[PDB]
């Protein structure tokens, strides 16, 4: 009933369902239908 939202841009409310990796969530100027945008991403390549 409030868990969070670690979804690739998962449809956030500011309010209280907060992105779980913690990032900064945006919406339009209706003040509804937000989305958690990615900023962090790890340095270098993947595996291999």
């Amino acid at each position: 009933e409030d868990n969070c939202i670690a979804e690739d841009y998962g449809k956030c409310t500011w309010g209280g369902t907060k992105c779980c990796r913690g990032r900064p969530c945006r919406c339009s100027m209706i003040g509804t239908n937000c989305e958690c945008t990615p900023r962090l991403i790890m340095e270098g390549l993947s595996f291999a």
